[PDB]
DNA sequence: ATTTTGACGCT
DNA sequence: AGCGTCAAA
């Protein structure tokens, strides 16, 4: 009862960037606008892989993962663009520029946590009592929230998706307390009031679109993203969590959609959110774990206490190249070419991200996959990194990894290598 | 033969 | 430290 705490003491926004390589490239490119396209990785292949696909490609079935060549039977007139390639790899700095720019623009609104390349968390808790106290009493309008949907509404005693919307704001905006400034409801309305504001900032000073979810925690804000993509956003209040939850997929939420949340299903014998609420803290703890059952318990009632944790910059800057099949590195040569290849493109990024920043990285990690292991990585060792030097880096990284050559000629590598990867780590100031 | 990333937990 | 999980485009 009046103990109980609800988690309903802040405002958390997640703002997703909508198909954002293609709409970078869309920028660059506007034959590409309004059209059914999407972004390939290299071309020898099968086509290349897709890795970002338009609402209008969409439509047709094509999605990520999928090869272009199979892509164009789904969509015979699918617009391509190619990832940049330098240095033999494909090349992401165009993608994580374009990145910076929305970043720099939503950090002028609040601190924000840079969760992916095109997604950012938003505590705007703060900026929401400072614009209730701007507003002195004055209701909201629904034209300060043209772009958003309450979840849950209408509800109660038009057939088109923009009348469904405007019914459901109405009567969420007929339906709150005003002059209640402590009210969570308005906190949140007043949020998404910001929201709005600030996808506008983005599309006016980049050009791109996004999608974005305003609830009180970070697990919500992320889930109500989605719910209305692209080019809208979605207030998740606190009272409409039980019938969301009650048919959510567990695997919908986020860090529930592998095994994990799979064991919640299997050992549970549920299938949605909303079941969790049936067991104890306790039981849930007996079978996740502590830390794992506590949030579960939390969660499944709409409750998350995850910071908002105030980081713009990646924490690490790796480069990576995959060798499958018959390209898997077989000699000495081979090996070191491309981890010259490698750390020549690190080199780069790290002066840039030194200039910028002010900051230095101080370890360096080089991990390897050998054929033949379902992992990811096959090892993994790390060693100092002293000099922003390309040649340096890549010899150091050799040396740590010679010894998992299994040949004894020397000029052969085996098991060949289907996985170079090389990651700086460790900054500190500079 | 998706590939190229990036964060954080476990022991 | 090295390995694993989960998540982005
Ligand atoms: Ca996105
Ligand atoms: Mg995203
Ligand atoms: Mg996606």
């Amino acid at each position: 009862g009046p103990h109980m705490a609800t988690g309903q003491d802040r405002v958390v926004a997640l703002v997703d960037m909508d198909c954002f390589f293609v709409q970078v490239e869309q920028r660059q490119n506007p034959h590409l606008r309004n059209k059914p396209c999407a972004v390939v990785q290299y071309k020898s292949w099968k086509g290349g892989g897709i890795i970002a696909v338009s609402y209008e490609a969409r439509a047709f079935g094509v999605t990520r993962s999928m090869w272009a060549d199979d892509a164009k039977k789904l969509c015979p007139d699918l617009l391509l663009a190619q990832v940049r390639e330098s240095r033999g790899k494909a090349n992401l700095t165009k993608y994580r520029e374009a990145s910076v720019e929305v970043m720099e623009i939503m950090s002028r609104f609040a601190v924000i946590e840079r969760a992916a390349i095109d997604e950012a968390y938003v505590d705007l808790t703060s900026a929401v009592q400072e614009r209730l106290q701007k507003l002195q009493g004055q209701p909201i309008s629904a034209d300060l929230l043209p772009s958003t949907y309450i979840e849950g509404l209408p509800q109660g005693p038009t057939v088109q998706k923009e009348g469904m919307r405007k019914q459901g704001l109405f009567q969420w905006l007929d339906s709150l307390q005003i002059d209640n400034l402590t009210s969570p409801d308005l906190q949140l309305t007043v949020g998404a009031v910001i929201v709005e504001e600030m996808r506008a900032a983005i599309e006016r000073e980049t050009g791109f679109q996004c999608s974005a979810g305003i609830s009180h925690n970070k697990v919500l804000a992320k889930l109500a993203c989605g719910l209305n993509k692209p080019n809208r956003q979605t207030l998740v209040s606190h009272g409409s969590v039980p019938q969301l939850f009650s048919q959510m997929p567990i695997r919908k939420i986020r860090s529930l959609g592998g095994k994990l949340g799979a064991s919640v299903i299997e050992i549970l014998g549920i299938e949605y959110m909303g079941e969790l609420t049936q067991f104890t803290e306790s039981q849930l703890q007996s079978h996740f774990g502590e830390k794992n059952g506590s949030w579960l318990y939390a969660m499944c009632r709409g409750i998350e206490h995850d910071p908002v944790k105030p980081r713009q910059l990646p924490k690490t800057i790796g480069c990576s190249k995959n060798f499958p099949g018959k390209t898997a590195l077989a000699t000495r040569e081979q090996v070191q070419w491309w981890l010259l290849q490698l750390a020549q493109e690190l080199e780069e990024r790290l002066t840039k991200d030194r200039n910028d920043n002010d900051r230095v990285a101080t370890q360096l990690v080089v991990s390897i996959r050998v054929q033949g292991d379902k992992r990811l990585s096959s090892l993994r060792r790390c060693c100092a990194l002293t000099r922003y030097d390309a040649h340096k880096m890549s010899h150091d990284a050799f040396t740590v990894i010679k010894n998992c050559n299994t040949s004894g000629i020397q000029t052969e590598w085996s098991p060949p290598l289907t996985m170079l990867f090389l990651c700086a780590t460790k900054f500190s100031a500079s």
